[PDB]
């Protein structure tokens, strides 16, 4: 939806679960 961290703002969860994903997926 939309996220006060990095500017990001969509209307579909995937784009936050991709941030979640990505972000979480550095060690
Ligand atoms: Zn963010």
């Amino acid at each position: 939806y939309k996220c006060e961290h990095c500017p990001q703002a969509f209307g579909d969860e995937r784009e936050l679960q991709r941030h979640l994903d990505l972000f979480q997926g550095h060690k």
